[PDB]
């Protein structure tokens, strides 16, 4: 499916994922495209922080949903 | 979750923590970002001093709650 990842500043990135993908998988796709290591990535969906080990399907992320990415510890 | 730590003088710091984090854990995160050793940190929430050994969940600190940090003995 296709999801969107929006930064604080405005820039969007399109990703290709499955509900089965884990959150760390997702950060690795964000790593592939923008060079941001996963450890510097905080992902949010509807006010909830997405925790490693979980999948997309754990959070009601659907086709063409938009996460927010917040960028050191 | 995300909590805020406000100094007497105004400056805020954003932290990433869990309810499970101990107070000394919290001071160590404040150490990571601002270089203040934990032994010089006094943390307050709603008029209560936060004591080492306890966790956040011991004090009704929640998402986007704001502690106050007071800075030698």
């Amino acid at each position: 499916m296709q999801i969107f990842v929006k930064t604080l500043t405005g820039k969007t990135i399109t990703l290709e994922v499955e509900p089965s993908d884990t959150i760390e998988n997702v950060k690795a796709k964000i790593q592939d495209k923008e060079g941001i290591p996963p450890d510097q990535q905080r992902l949010i969906f509807a006010g909830k922080q997405l925790e490693d080990g979980r999948t997309l399907s754990d959070y009601n992320i659907q086709k063409e949903s938009t996460l927010h990415l917040v960028l050191l510890r």
